[PDB]
């Protein structure tokens, strides 16, 4: 190699949005995008129904596909409605998103995924050879009462208890999404993102190792747009983005373009 | 005359090649499917492949779950009933005991959550395989009717209109029969199915009671399906492990 630097990363989380035609449109946008993706790992996470269609028509090796969740149940068996990491890997899907705040909160009255459940999913995924976009983030109340570092440490420490081997962390990307920035239009400042991402990297260094700290991409999400991404990416510890609503439009290609440093 | 119904729940089993094999088995099956509704439920990753290659009109596809969140939006890792319907998937399985129990320390789906899923699915034009069933402890302590009534009544509170029940098939799966080899006796299944049908008649309407398929699951095999189907209130089967092999075709043939 010539250089040792963390490669930029942009994930697109489509959430619960998608049809056969809209999937085709997004894939066509990614295939024709007149921006080079050479310097950036790009990952897109369609709803599970549409992943095979994306795998069949995507013609950019530099874009990889992800599932939006992966089961606590690691292998094949009697787990109705669950996609296990072994299934996902054997279907040639290289990435999964785990611990998104929407899944930590839960749906329709069903309790969500605790720190411990997320950690169990992460361990199972890594055991089966997947790479993981691990989501963490504090609430508005936690932020305003000065608890962000304590909270993010608790979320990450649960993952470390389940994945105590440092080598496994090679295939983790951490997505810092403050809950208060999700869907609200309240994008973190460039200064707040950089500060918190550096706290996350200092956590990796103390709890896992300095090597894991230097290699792990820490990406920002929460109201990311083409028009705010370049300023966000000036932070030395901001390695890219996890993109929600903007992943469904042409704005996604502008965000990818922002996750490059040029001389 | 209630039309026979056989569902095949593949559960968390599937690869691209095994999906192809199962679809080839269904396409070449040397039974007529004329007298029986057949539905198969692949993992969500493989549904579109099954939709592309299945060449048996009489077989339809299903998802194994459907979200409490009805439409499109910010629901990471959820498949909404609206999405499922717009992808031309006509059926969903809801309230399977595996999902009521939950996975890996995450709490499972309450009676109320299952009911919310049912209502959302029916609102979007889906048909629903609604799963109910008691535990071994509940069975042995005389609580089967109480438990099944609670599970069904939660759904009725969310779906009080009797017309909406046209698109429900009830799957009775005693938890103690799932994955254990302990198939219910033909007598126990028929008795409980009749209790379930009397519940429909009193709580919903006599018409709903007469039309609703009530299907049995829990260690169903080709070798036990014919005897099970002699029950007047046993309208077919929800098949787990045997849905992954040629034995599934023998089960379909038993529900004629
Ligand atoms: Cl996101
Ligand atoms: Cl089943």
């Amino acid at each position: 190699a010539l250089w040792a630097a963390r490669r930029g990363f942009v994930g697109g989380n489509w959430k619960c949005n998608g049809t056969t035609a809209k999937t085709q449109e997004l894939v066509d946008m990614l295939n024709s995008a007149p921006v080079s993706f050479e310097q950036v790992d790009v990952v897109v996470a369609p709803p599970s129904l549409f992943i095979s269609q994306v795998q069949d028509s995507l013609r950019q090796p530099r874009v990889q596909v992800a599932a939006q969740d992966s089961s606590t149940q690691q292998a094949y068996g009697a787990f109705t409605g669950e996609l296990s990491p072994k299934m996902i890997k054997e279907k040639n899907i290289p990435w999964v998103v785990l611990g998104h705040s929407e899944r930590r909160a839960g749906f329709g009255g069903q309790p969500g995924e605790s720190n411990q459940v997320v950690a169990k999913k992460v361990r199972a995924a890594l055991n089966e050879g997947l790479s993981v976009i691990l989501c963490i983030g504090e609430t508005l109340e936690e932020r305003e009462s000065g608890q962000t570092q304590k909270v993010l440490s608790e979320q990450l420490e649960a993952v470390r208890q389940a994945v105590p081997e440092a080598d496994a962390w090679k295939s983790i990307v951490i997505a810092y999404e403050p809950v208060w920035a999700i869907g609200t239009g309240k994008t973190a400042t460039a200064a707040l993102a950089q500060e918190t991402h550096r706290d996350i990297r200092n956590w990796l260094a103390q709890a896992v190792s300095p090597k894991v700290a230097e290699a792990t991409r820490v990406i920002y999400g929460g109201s990311v747009k083409g028009s705010n991404a370049k300023e966000l990416f000036e932070g030395e510890d901001v390695d890219g983005f996890l993109v929600g609503g903007a992943s469904l439009t042409g704005d996604f290609v502008s965000i990818i373009d922002a996750a490059k440093q040029q001389a």
